[PDB]
């Protein structure tokens, strides 16, 4: 059993979910990104596009119907930024206070500020928003919004131009320090619409999962695409910024509590000579975190775990090994004997149970399970997955660790950004020709 107040749901994330129907559509730096010629004939993306996708934007009523008959209590979805403001906000001008070194101290976006944003902001989208987010609320559920979840704005972020000219050319997203200021607005914007509908926050989504794909691993094929540490940390400096003001921004708007969501994976040494150097590793990992805690901006914490990354010597360089956790072999087994999801990513809750007593130990905060599911279009694994890693948290709060609740990623298929469609991590199998929902079987252990 599980406390009285913990809480069992799923997470969406607009670009993924949203679009699927006509109407649904929204340019941002993802959108061009997979429908890039280069990039689909190169095979560095599907070549699948969300407009293809489940089409939440227009039947979450259903999806909602689901959910809550599954005994779903807490659902944690977002809100699109290039949804809001398909047109630049630069030109509502705000006071702005920084610092000698060159740090945001302040950023003020008074209740007037809002009114001229309103001007040029999409009110038909936003209204949509209440729409959805009601349907649930109204249900007697809880809901929780995530203000950021990789797409931006083009007039922010252009990444073709980026990757063929440099930053200097062209919007560089998260490398423009400028993009820190109007993505305060955005929040400021938001916790002003919509407090009323929301019980907890999260400043946005995977950060380092953002900067280190974008900038680092181009294999991934997240944009802009080209290689350079320096921009990496750049981008990650902006991103605690925007964390940092976005918190201050819906503090000013509201009373509740306001976190992040991040991507933990868990950290292994493959022999016991490498278990400091590996915690090494842990902390380097995680510092966005932690940084953002010795601030004071963490009320709370979104855990998004999967799996986890094995350590070894190579060449003399100690590096994540193949064969073990997120490099796995695809639809196959790792080098544990234990299976890997469609994604190659190994099955290891007992990376959960520790990291779950690492980040209490860590930070004492209260967390949520944000995001926690696999790539499984056969159902062959997911029932287990579930209740393995179920009980991986449960034994993590036997031992202290304050879990407040349990998100499964997600209710539905959806768009697994460069990989296309063939990921599926639903609970609900999505016919994405027809829009169809059908409950997969592992539905049926959350029916509990």
């Amino acid at each position: 059993k599980f406390p009285k107040n913990f809480m069992f749901g799923y997470s969406w994330s607009g670009f993924q979910f949203e679009m699927g129907l006509p109407g649904s559509e929204v340019e941002s730096d993802w959108w061009v990104w997979v429908h890039d010629k280069e990039n689909i004939a190169s095979g560095l993306v599907s070549g699948d596009l969300p407009e293809n996708g489940p089409a939440y934007w227009h039947l979450y009523k259903q999806d909602h119907d689901i959910a809550e008959k599954l005994g779903m209590d807490c659902i944690r979805g977002g809100i699109e930024w290039a949804r809001i403001f398909p047109k630049p906000t630069f030109d509502v001008k705000v006071d702005v206070e920084k610092d000698e070194e060159g740090n945001i101290i302040s950023v003020d976006v008074p209740e007037s500020t809002i009114k001229e944003l309103e001007k040029i902001a999409n009110m038909e989208a936003l209204e949509h928003y209440r729409k959805i987010y009601s349907d649930w609320k109204e249900r007697g559920k809880t809901f929780i919004l995530n203000l950021y979840h990789w797409p931006l704005p083009l007039w922010i972020h252009d990444p073709i131009a980026v990757r063929k000219l440099g930053p200097d050319a062209a919007p560089a997203g998260w490398l423009d320090e400028k993009t820190v200021v109007e993505f305060v607005k955005f929040a400021a914007f938001v916790a002003y619409h919509l407090d009323d509908l929301v019980d907890m926050w999260s400043t946005m989504n995977e950060p380092n999962v953002v900067y280190n794909q974008g900038y680092i691993n181009l294999a991934s094929g997240f944009p802009p695409g080209f290689l350079s540490f320096e921009a990496a940390e750049k981008a990650k400096f902006n991103l605690i910024q925007a964390h940092i003001g976005a918190y201050d921004a819906i503090k000013e708007y509201s009373e509740k509590s306001v976190g992040v969501i991040y991507a933990f994976a868990w950290h292994d040494p493959l022999a016991e000579e490498y278990k400091d150097e590996v915690e090494e590793i842990r902390k380097k990992d995680y510092e966005f975190v932690t940084i953002l805690h010795s601030k004071g901006k963490l009320d709370w914490i979104g855990v998004n775990y999967y799996s986890r990354l094995v350590y070894g010597a190579k060449d003399g360089h100690l590096v994540p090994l193949p064969g073990y956790g997120f490099m796995s072999e695809r639809g196959g087994f790792a080098k544990s004997g234990r299976p890997a999801s469609d994604f190659g990513w190994e099955m290891y809750p007992e990376g959960l149970e520790n990291l779950l007593k690492y980040l209490n130990n860590a930070y004492e905060l209260p967390m949520i399970i944000t995001e926690n599911g696999m790539a499984d279009a056969a159902d062959r694994y997911r029932p287990h997955y579930l209740v393995s890693h179920l009980k991986a948290v449960y034994n993590a709060m036997k031992e202290g660790a304050d879990v407040r609740g349990y998100l499964h990623w997600s209710l539905t298929d959806n768009y697994e950004w460069a990989q296309g469609f063939r990921m599926r991590f639903g609970l609900v199998y999505v016919d994405f020709e027809t829009k169809k929902r059908y409950l997969r079987p592992s539905a049926l252990v959350s029916v509990k």
